[PDB]
């Protein structure tokens, strides 16, 4: 029982480390996604203006 | 020692569950990033095409 308990606690520590790393990755990717969403909105505005000018011409 | 083993097991289980959830979240957000990047590339190409159309018309 003692050996099994030691192994289980080591497993738990490893899982906690993995969870911390995953949190870091998630936050980084979230920031990148927000930046690209803003970029796409700028793209949309540019397209709107170009379409209007095309219609006028 | 048996009670200690039970506590270690439950802590490991909780940590693994959180790890799985974080994995799913990172997968989803990374897929979103990939899709948005493809859209942005297509949008740059479309913008160049629209400017060419403006000039010719």
């Amino acid at each position: 029982i003692e050996s099994d308990l030691e192994r289980a606690e080591e497993r738990a520590e490893l899982s906690e480390g993995k969870c911390a790393e995953l949190e870091e990755e998630l936050k980084t990717v979230t920031n990148n996604l927000k930046s690209l969403e803003a970029q796409a909105e700028k793209y949309s505005q540019k397209e709107d203006k170009y379409e209007e000018e095309i219609k006028v011409l």
